[PDB]
């Protein structure tokens, strides 16, 4: 399997994101025992302006970006945050659950 | 949006699943505060024998099956289990987390 290499945006690429930056939404933080979480919602129009190599072709979503990469997109947050993704099981794996009594 | 209707397998459809039934793997159960969980792994060859209307075309995975539907596929478990799916965020939503100190 071959995967994309992390890469910083060029001046022209970054300039293209300007009209969307002020429209980025940051959710309030929520947490569990050992982690804090939050999600960032980009305007849908912004995705068409992001370089294709920033996307995972298999998932259709953005690949896990390193800090320099997401900050480079115009996403601003405090320190410590790391991007993560939900992992969906392959089609041959089924998930079940039942209430405990 | 239009979605698939639950539907039981016909005699011929069910007969086609026979060579795979004994190869289905059931994971041990794990749990949290209010739920028990487990995952079932079907042999990959079995997916090609399952009716196309049992799949979600948007996800590529099986749609949430009702009890009669999954038991009808040859999946045998005790009582209480309900099929569930992981929900992946749309491409414009990014997830972040950081360790609490
Ligand atoms: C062991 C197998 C793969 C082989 C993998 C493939 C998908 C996985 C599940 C989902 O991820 C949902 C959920 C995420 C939680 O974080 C931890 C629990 C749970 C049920 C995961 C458990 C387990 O890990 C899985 C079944
Ligand atoms: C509110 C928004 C949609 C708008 C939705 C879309 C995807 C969602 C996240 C993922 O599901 C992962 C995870 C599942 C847990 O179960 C609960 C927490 C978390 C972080 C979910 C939270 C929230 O729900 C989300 C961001």
């Amino acid at each position: 399997s071959k995967s994309g290499v992390p890469r910083l945006l060029t001046a022209s690429e970054r300039e293209r994101l300007e009209p969307f930056i002020d429209q980025i939404h940051y959710s309030p933080r929520y947490a569990d025992d050992e982690y804090e979480y939050r999600h960032v919602m980009l305007p849908k129009a912004m995705l068409k302006a992001i370089p294709t190599d920033y996307f995972n072709p298999e998932t259709g979503t953005l690949r896990i970006l390193q800090e320099e990469e997401w900050r480079g997109l115009g996403i601003t947050q405090s320190l410590g945050w790391e991007m993560y993704e939900v992992h969906v099981p392959e089609p041959h794996i089924l998930l079940f659950k039942r209430e405990k009594d």
